[PDB]
RNA sequence: UUUUUUUUUUUUUUUUUUUUUUUUUUCUCCUCUUUUUUUUUUUU
C-alpha cells in the first residue's frame, strides 16, 4: 500500500501495455532469433575480432549501457 | 291358499384487446511547530 501511495503520488505509472504497442515487437522467438541481415553487417563496420570489448558494471545490471576499448 | 302398479344421470359454445429499466430528501464541519524549499556530479 506505501509504495502504491508514493507510485500514484509522484506521477508514475505501472500499467502493463497493449496489444498494439506490445505487437510492434522484434522476434527472438527460438524457431528465429535475432541475427543480423548481411546488407547492414556491409552498411556498417564491425570490430567483433581485431578489438577488445569488455564493461565493468554494478551488482545486478540486467542491462548495460557503459562500453569502451582501448 | 298372499295378486296389480309406482319414467330418469343440466341444455349451450365457432370470444376482441394497439406496452417497456427506474420511481421520492437529511445541515454547517480548527489537518499542531528546524526551515528557506534541496537540486551539479558518476556508476542502473
Amino acid at each position: 500500500g506505501e509504495i502504491a501511495t508514493i507510485l500514484v503520488e509522484n506521477s508514475i505509472s505501472v500499467i502493463p501495455f497493449s496489444e498494439a504497442q506490445m505487437c510492434e515487437m522484434p522476434v527472438n522467438t527460438p524457431e528465429s532469433p535475432w541475427k543480423v541481415s548481411p546488407e547492414e553487417e556491409q552498411k556498417r563496420k564491425d570490430l567483433r575480432k581485431s578489438h577488445l570489448v569488455f564493461s565493468i558494471d554494478p551488482k545486478g545490471c540486467e542491462d548495460v549501457n557503459d562500453t569502451l576499448s582501448v
